[PDB]
């Protein structure tokens, strides 16, 4: 369609299908093996992406161009790798990938939402909607085209690291939080077909479902373990968020390190091709997860040439190797030499990976937007993580005794009031795993409001603000305090550094609490990934909130504790008396919670 130099997959008019043929169809096995290549931005350089004909790049946790770095320094480090991708004879540009698994949570100054657990709280699919468009925002405003979420485990043992990465241990809400998917990707159109991948454009990212499948159902929540439950039970609870995945098109589907009845996901091609590919109709890209290839083996990385062989075998489309990809290379182009893994497979990968990248513009907008920069932070995406922080908490108790005046809402006038605890001004401690580092971090990591500040922001000016962090029953008792904010729970964490059997938040916190709360009325608020041993807190506390993982909007807490708006969250997991009876999910026969599932007080907006 005219000029002599004329060659189909690069015209914007054409459809998806016919440039990804016209394009299969040119390439070397070294440039479709390429395509399947992902690496990490630690091993990249224009030559090794030039020569390799790398057709994806990653930051994992903690991979940034510099501490610090802004919006424009993203832009330029992800414009820098893309330029020598779009050098190669063929001009394929790259992907590149990273966990925005709330907010662009790795970017100093991006906005850092709730992580899922605390939405799940909120049952509110379009609050959830929102925060992935802002999500998208932020992503792109750092030049990157793909964010690794939505995580849609169902978490059914919240020992798991990752339980809180998971919205709930109900499957439904697990199913309706799927909105964050058109949020980060955009609105499919009307007539659309399940299971084909969808991006709207050069201002939304691609999108991934994953741990496919089962990444929540481990023995004793052991992080990467083996799910043991017949067909049935992985296909009532483990599977059925993957089709509503499916019908909002999610463009990739990264793989579970975890097994099923002692089949690694990894090398399991019954459902990554019998499943997710010939029965979902999946027509994005499957990727695995880091190193997933590796651990297929005992030990991990034993045997690299199997690794290839069964994953490849399986219907994986992408590896993300992510370090030594002449090693994945090599061995994946011996394996195609010898004819143990078919060209037809090769080209199944390579026909995913090029059809996600043409529909969601990428020939066609392989470069960053200057312009999009001031989306990162943005006032307005703030608010919605603050509508997020507040609706996601969950209001435990509010009066010793049915009797008693309950504590909450607190006036913002008062003589004097107390703000004490580890975690009343910790900006780090309320955002959790994946902020600025992998496994989170401790302080003033990035751009934020902690309890203390929202709660100065909030009170009448006549009203006197003491913080202490850890003060003891004398300075209470002689304080002249009106009440007490007290906040506790748990430090950051993420996967295996998170399994916890025993669940019991560090001290101090509950001493903290006793001490406080023995001298003056205290509203306790618990900051935690997950339900923890709570019955001290509680019998020492007038009014207990779970905050869960805030993020950065800390005056999403004030908002509620001072009486703006009313509490509305219900928990989204059962809340266990004990860890012994773990697990022990709503539907079990054996059922004695200390708070159900769906269990939350309510107040007024004052
Ligand atoms: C992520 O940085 C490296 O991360 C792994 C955590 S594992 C795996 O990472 C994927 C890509 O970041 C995520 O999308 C996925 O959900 C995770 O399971 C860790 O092993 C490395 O030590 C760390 O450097
Ligand atoms: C589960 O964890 C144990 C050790 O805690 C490990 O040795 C075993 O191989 C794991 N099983 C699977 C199938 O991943
Ligand atoms: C419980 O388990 C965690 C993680 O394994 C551990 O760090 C913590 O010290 C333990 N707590 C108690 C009370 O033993
Ligand atoms: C809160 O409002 C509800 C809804 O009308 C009402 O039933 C309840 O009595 C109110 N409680 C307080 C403490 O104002």
């Amino acid at each position: 369609h005219h000029a002599a130099d004329y060659v189909l997959y690069k015209d914007a008019t054409k459809p998806v299908e016919d440039r990804v043929a016209d394009l299969l169809g040119r390439m070397t096995l070294a440039e479709k093996i390429g395509q399947m290549t992902q690496i990490e931005r630690l091993v990249a350089t224009p030559d090794v992406l030039r020569d390799n004909f790398i057709g994806s790049l990653l930051s994992g946790g903690g991979s940034v161009p510099r501490k610090g770095a802004t919006a424009k320094e993203w832009q330029d480090m992800v414009d820098g790798f893309q330029k020598a991708c779009m050098s190669t004879r063929l001009g394929i540009p790259m992907i590149y990938g990273i966990d925005a698994v709330h907010g662009q949570n790795n970017v100093y100054g991006a906005t850092i939402f709730p992580h899922n657990v605390g939405l799940g709280a909120t049952r509110d699919p379009y609050l959830v909607k929102r925060i992935g468009e802002a999500t998208a925002l932020e992503v792109r405003a750092t030049g990157i085209q793909y964010a690794f979420a939505p995580c849609i485990a169902v978490c059914r043992d919240p020992r798991w690291g990752a339980c809180y990465a998971s919205y709930s241990e109900d499957r439904r809400i697990v199913q309706s939080m799927t909105e964050l998917i058109p949020g980060l990707q955009g609105d499919v159109p009307k007539d659309f077909t399940s299971g084909m991948p969808f991006v709207a454009g050069k201002n939304k990212v691609a999108a991934c479902a994953k741990h496919f499948v089962g990444d929540g159902g481990t023995v004793d929540g052991i992080n990467e373990n083996n799910t043991i439950i017949n067909r049935e039970g992985l296909m009532n609870i483990h599977m059925p968020a993957y089709k509503n995945a499916m019908d909002k098109g999610v463009s990739t589907v990264m793989i579970s390190y975890s097994s099923w009845n002692g089949v690694k996901m990894h090398a399991n091609q019954d459902l990554v091709t019998g499943y997710l590919k010939d029965t979902l109709k999946f027509k994005g890209f499957v990727i695995s997860d880091w190193e997933g290839i590796d651990r297929i083996t005992t030990p991990a990385g034993s045997d690299y040439s199997y690794s290839v062989k069964a994953s490849i075998l399986a219907g994986l489309d992408m590896i993300m190797v992510p370090n030594k990809y002449q090693q994945f290379i090599s061995i994946l182009t011996g394996h195609v030499n010898g004819g143990v893994i078919p060209m037809s497979r090769i080209d199944d990968a390579v026909t995913r990976i090029l059809r996600v990248k043409f529909t969601m513009g990428l020939f066609e907008n392989p470069y960053a937007d200057p312009a999009m920069a001031e989306q990162l932070g943005k006032q307005e995406h703030r608010d919605l993580a603050r509508e997020a922080a507040r609706k996601s908490l969950v209001l435990l108790k509010n009066g010793k005794t049915s009797t008693d005046a309950p504590l909450l809402p607190l006036p913002k006038k008062a003589p004097k009031i107390l703000v004490a605890g580890s975690h009343a001004d910790n900006l780090g401690y309320q955002c959790g795993g994946w902020t600025i580092e992998w496994q989170g971090d401790t302080g003033r990591t990035t751009v934020g409001t902690t309890i203390l500040e929202a709660v100065k922001a909030a009170v009448d000016p006549s009203t006197v603000v003491v913080f202490a962090e850890n003060p003891d029953a004398e300075f209470v008792k002689s304080g002249g305090f009106s009440y007490a904010i007290v906040a506790v729970g748990e430090h950051p964490y993420t996967e295996t550094k998170g399994d916890n059997l025993n669940l019991t938040i560090p001290e101090p916190g509950l001493s903290t609490v006793q001490a406080v709360c023995g001298g003056v009325r205290c509203a306790t608020v618990l900051i935690s990934g997950r339900p923890v041993v709570v019955q001290p807190l509680l019998a020492a506390s007038d009014a207990l909130v779970a905050a869960w993982l805030p993020g950065s909007e800390g005056q999403g807490v004030t908002d509620a504790l001072f009486g703006d708006f009313g509490f509305t969250g219900r928990l989204p997991r059962t809340w266990f008396k004990s860890v012994d009876q773990l697990p022990m999910n709503v539907g079990d026969a054996h059922y004695d919670p200390l708070f159900r599932l769906g269990y939350g007080l309510t107040t007024n907006a004052t």
